[PDB]
């Protein structure tokens, strides 16, 4: 597959519930959920090397990783973590995350290119799964 491109959101589910289980107060959540409903995503992939930029009106993240190599990033709520991405299947990556400090919900994410040309991002905290679906811009 090639994830490379600019991606636009077409569906979001369960992002408020995800932030809820992470313990974000309703007021800050409200700012976040609205902004996260319109994220713009740029991916540059060369083989196992990835750059992913996710931009919203309230927060932008930029990560560089290589599939199979540990790296440091932040959880969806900004907590520093170490992460490892692997290919779960041909067009699907899964990232497992461990907090650098302290105790917290177990978090992960997955990104998959689907047969129809879309991209599915999932983000999980404990049991709660957020799904966001994108199409190329
Ligand atoms: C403003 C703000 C937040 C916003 C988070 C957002 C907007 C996350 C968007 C995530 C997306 C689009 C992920 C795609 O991979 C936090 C950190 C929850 C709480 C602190 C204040
Ligand atoms: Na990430
Ligand atoms: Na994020
Ligand atoms: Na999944």
């Amino acid at each position: 597959p090639n994830f490379s491109g600019n991606w636009k959101i077409i569906r979001s589910e369960n992002f408020e519930e995800l932030l809820k289980v992470l313990g974000v107060n309703v007021m800050l959540r409200k700012i976040a959920v609205a902004a996260a409903s319109k994220p713009a995503v740029e991916i540059k992939q060369e083989g196992d090397t990835f750059y992913i930029k996710t931009s919203t009106t309230v927060r932008t993240t930029e990560i560089n990783f290589k599939v199979g190599e540990e790296f440091e990033e932040q959880t969806v709520d900004g907590r520093p973590c170490k992460s490892l991405v692997k290919w779960e299947s041909e067009n699907k990556m899964v990232c497992e995350q461990k907090l650098l400090k302290g105790e917290g919900p177990k978090t992960s994410w997955t990104r998959e290119l689907t047969n129809d040309g879309e991209l599915i991002l999932t983000m999980t905290a404990d049991d709660v799964v957020c799904t966001k679906v994108f199409v190329r811009e």
